[PDB]
């Protein structure tokens, strides 16, 4: 599936470039984001993967695909030689420059035959005018900048190698900066992105598996109040709740149904304002309500229960709207309540789609959610499945297989 699910789509020589010097058939979501902005937007990056696999290809294909040169500052001076070894392997010209080292590579690295240099915060910082020249005569397609957490002064493992490379964006303000962690704290990224000077970089967080998130899948059964009994224990949910509704019309029957029992919830689209939105985010996190009705921004950390009334948009918002669960790391649930005549799911309204791309992409997201909404598999794995990489699924123990990882593992733990 190389270009299946992905939108911009990738073109036929993009997937080319990838199959042939990569050995890989498709993108991973994050990958091509991370690709595409770098690509076509020059933007700066900021991204957290959470088990640490996955990010090579993220610099390495840039520079690869529009034949110039990509520099990666890391201080794992091992794991630089073996991907050295890795790339020239894949007949990816590559190499480590340091300061003992022929100027025989200098002037090649000049001339442009190497793709991708790897160089130590240390000699990077030693070496701007070489960068500039670098850019001035072939042009540098992008900047990773490995273990970037080590700039934060307010982390554990601080380099002061990394505190000069607050000037690279000084003296390549047009030249991005991919600057790739582990660590999901928030105050460690905004170091980051101060520490660089990054210009409204792309944040992108992905790579975990969410143990204490329990998935399931329902039908509906037509009657709103029916549909939503069993998650009521006078009348209140179990915890702080989020309900996405596909449309503002189903957000207001749902809400009106809900406020018959005299619940505490709020409603939350986008037809509202800027301030009563934020009232009712605030209200939410204050706990004075306690279920927020929406169709998609919400920030709080013991939601308890996310419930999609319908069939969500695709998986990629189906991702983002659920990983707003849990986040104190306490039991969660992931409940979706879906039918097949739902709006989410009616080709019908795509027929009117111009661009034929954008058409395909459409139908191809459509599927792809139904047959995770009907499949009897792991949910756990679906999602890892499509989003992360073998490496990064192999890395999840504990929870697939288990009673409290999805509906369809405690039906097989279950008797069949
Ligand atoms: C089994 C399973 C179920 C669900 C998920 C998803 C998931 O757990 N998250 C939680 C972590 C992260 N969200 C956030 O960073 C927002 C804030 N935030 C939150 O709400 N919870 C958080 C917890 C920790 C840190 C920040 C959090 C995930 C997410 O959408 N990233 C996207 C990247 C993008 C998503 C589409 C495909 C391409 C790439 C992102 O970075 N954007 C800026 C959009 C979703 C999963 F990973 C595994
Ligand atoms: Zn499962």
């Amino acid at each position: 599936s190389g270009s299946d699910f992905l939108w911009p789509a990738p073109n036929e020589e993009q997937v080319t470039c990838l199959k042939m010097y990569f050995g890989h058939s498709s993108f991973k979501p994050v990958q091509w984001k991370v690709i595409h902005s770098v690509l076509e937007e020059r933007r700066d990056n900021v991204a957290v993967m959470a088990t640490g696999y996955g990010k090579s290809l993220c610099f390495q294909y840039p520079p690869v695909y529009v034949g110039k040169i990509g520099l990666v500052i890391s201080p794992l001076i091992s794991l630089m030689e073996d991907q050295v070894l890795q790339l020239k392997m894949s007949n990816i010209p590559a190499c480590f420059l340091g300061s003992a080292q022929s100027e025989n590579v200098l002037t090649d690295i000049k001339l442009g035959k190497y793709r991708i240099v790897y160089v130590t915060p240390e000699y990077c910082s030693g070496n701007m005018g070489l960068l500039q020249q670098l850019e001035a005569d072939i042009g540098i397609t992008l900047i990773a900048v490995d273990e970037a957490h080590c700039i934060s002064e307010w982390g554990h493992d601080f380099r002061d190698s990394f505190r000069k490379l607050g000037s690279l964006k000084t003296a390549l303000p047009m030249v991005p900066i991919v600057a790739l962690t582990a660590t999901a704290s928030s105050s460690i990224r905004e170091d980051i992105v101060r520490c660089l000077n990054l210009r409204n970089p792309q944040i992108t967080c992905t790579g975990f598996d969410r143990p204490n998130l329990y998935l399931e899948v329902r039908r509906k059964t037509g009657n709103i109040l029916q549909d939503l009994q069993p998650f009521l224990v006078h009348w209140e949910f179990e915890g702080p709740t989020i309900i996405y509704c596909p449309s503002r019309k189903m957000t207001q029957q749902v809400t009106g149904e809900l406020r018959k029992l005299n619940l505490s919830c709020g409603t939350y689209h986008a037809g509202m304002s800027f301030s009563t939105r934020k009232d009712i985010h605030h209200r939410f996190v204050r706990d004075e309500i306690q279920c927020v009705i929406a169709t998609i921004g919400i920030n709080k950390a013991d939601i308890r229960q996310v419930i999609h009334y319908g069939a969500p948009k695709d998986m990629e918002s189906y991702y983002q709207e659920i990983g707003r669960a849990g986040r104190d790391g306490l039991q969660s649930s992931c409940h979706v309540l879906w039918a097949p005549a739902d709006i989410n799911l009616n080709r019908h309204l795509l027929t009117e789609i111009r661009n034929e791309k954008f058409r395909l992409y459409k139908l191809k997201m459509m599927a792809k959610m139904e047959k995770y909404l009907h499949s009897s598999r792991c949910r756990r794995q679906i999602i890892l499945s499509h989003f992360e990489d073998k490496q990064v699924q192999k890395a999840s123990l504990g929870i697939m297989g288990t009673e409290k990882c999805c509906d369809n593992c405690r039906s097989r733990l279950d008797h069949c």
